[PDB]
């Protein structure tokens, strides 16, 4: 359903609907923002029904969150899960090829068959962006338009759960969530973003997957099975 018209209880998974209650009005306001963009003749990505897709996997099952900046800017790439693409997309976006190069260097696994990250989402990884929409061809075009309050609320709610959490924060916009992760059940890994523009400043060699698993094991949580087909 549409974010302007329908309540969180309809839009997102039950635990997420309770977690996001402080931003219920703000999510409806974003639906009105997106409506105004279409009225004005501007486009947005991902598709309306995918914008909140990260919050359709169970809140109670999240062990790791990965946070990027904003969705892929090329039509046909963004699917509402950060960095993921549909299984028939080729070539992979360059950021995703960089992620997979680090995945193979860190974990020793072969390169994945395709760019679909839904196994991670189905295994306790929240695939979040700091901002949940973008105008085509214009990275960061929806920065400061109201999504930040929504993703801040999501992180605060996860951090408050009586459960371990590991956050992987890629880039500067994602790292504005670090203050909200201060509680002792939460630990944050931060690096430069995997974009070609920033990856060589510290994404490559950062070993985020193995490190997140070492942190989860030190907190007595089950490691993520990162292996993609
Ligand atoms: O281009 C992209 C895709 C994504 O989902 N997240 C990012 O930060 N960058
Ligand atoms: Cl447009
Ligand atoms: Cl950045």
């Amino acid at each position: 359903a549409s974010m302007t018209a329908r309540p969180l209880s309809e839009l997102v998974e039950r635990g997420w609907a309770a977690a996001l209650e402080p931003v219920a009005d703000q999510v409806a306001h974003m639906g009105q923002f997106l409506r105004a963009e279409i009225a004005a003749g501007r486009r947005y990505l991902p598709a309306g029904s995918n914008v909140l897709r990260a919050f359709t996997f169970p809140f109670d099952n999240v062990r790791v969150l990965i946070v990027g900046q904003d969705p892929y800017p090329t039509p046909g790439h963004a699917v509402g899960l950060s960095f993921s693409v549909a299984p028939d997309v080729r070539p992979w976006p360059r950021s995703l090829a960089n992620i997979f190069d680090e995945y193979t260097a860190d974990l020793g696994y072969p390169l994945p068959s395709n760019g679909d990250l839904t196994p991670w989402a189905q295994r306790g990884v929240l695939l979040l962006n700091r901002v949940l929409t973008v105008r085509p061809s214009n990275p960061a075009s929806h920065r400061g338009k109201g999504w930040e309050a929504v993703t801040e609320c999501a992180i605060r709610a996860l951090a408050a759960r009586a459960a371990p959490l590991v956050a992987i924060l890629w880039g500067r916009d994602a790292s504005t969530l670090k203050p909200m992760l201060a509680a002792g059940n939460c630990v944050a890994i931060e690096s430069p973003h995997p974009s070609p523009l920033s990856a060589s400043r510290g994404f490559f060699g950062s070993r985020p997957f193995s490190r997140a698993n070492e942190l989860l094991v030190g907190m007595g949580a089950e490691p993520i099975d990162w292996r993609l087909p």
